[PDB]
């Protein structure tokens, strides 16, 4: 319902590190000038800290009602295709874009320069859309939501659509219940829908930056995510 909500706000909370367990041991509040762009330490880490969301976000995925009721291709089509976008968009609220920091699903706490070599320009691009998140003042239960709704969602070569439309559509109205319980019985639930294209398109920004880099290569990218890199390219 209702217990929907509960289940979506409980997978959520079990799928990222408590205050408390925040690692603030790697972090620089002042970067030194770098002597060099982009060195293999850099890629290692950006492939390292994608890699450090797989599993979690795989178990935070089988925890959403119904998610584990989809057949075994759509399952793993829905999360292939939506880990960028669950990557960022995890990241985009937990991180403190006000500090320049980003902080990552095992409690690593990083600064901008010191991550930036590896992403590239993209993690500007994340920062202004995590700015942007944190001025809508999005509670736990409508991100909770809104982020199940980037994962079940229609994509190319499901199965069941249809099943993964309901689905859909059960978690958007136990949303739209949500926000009218704290607003009651348009703006608001428009305002929290419309991250999601946004969402989207900044994750185009991530397939340039891994192309960018497999072309480059001076770090091949880990096999699972190579395989998401190949697996969502339209052509």
């Amino acid at each position: 319902p209702a217990n929907l909500l509960t289940s979506l706000v409980r997978a959520h909370l079990d799928s990222g590190p408590s205050t408390a367990k925040l690692d603030y041991s790697k972090f620089q509040e002042l970067v030194l000038p770098h002597f060099g762009k982009e060195d293999a330490g850099d890629v290692q880490q950006f492939y390292d800290l994608l890699s450090g969301s797989l599993e979690v976000i795989r178990k935070w995925a089988e925890k959403i009602p119904g998610f584990a009721e989809l057949s075994p291709a759509d399952q793993d089509l829905l999360l292939e295709s939506a880990f960028l976008e669950l990557f960022i968009w995890r990241l985009a609220y937990r991180s403190k874009p006000g500090e320049g920091k980003l902080i990552f699903c095992s409690g690593l706490v990083l600064h901008r320069l010191q991550c930036a070599r590896g992403f590239g320009d993209w993690i500007d691009s994340i920062l202004a859309f995590s700015r942007s998140l944190h001025s809508l003042l999005v509670d736990v239960p409508a991100f909770a939501c809104l982020s199940a709704l980037v994962l079940i969602t229609d994509r190319h070569g499901l199965q069941e659509p249809r099943r993964v439309e309901e689905l859909q559509n059960r978690i958007a109205s136990c949303l739209k219940e949500h926000v009218a319980a704290v607003a009651g019985e348009a703006s608001c639930l428009s305002r929290l829908l419309g991250k999601l294209p946004e969402l989207r398109t900044l994750c185009t920004q991530g397939l340039q930056r891994i192309f960018y880099l497999k072309l480059e290569d001076l770090v091949p990218p880990p096999p699972i995510i190579d395989k998401i890199f190949m697996d969502t390219l339209p052509f």
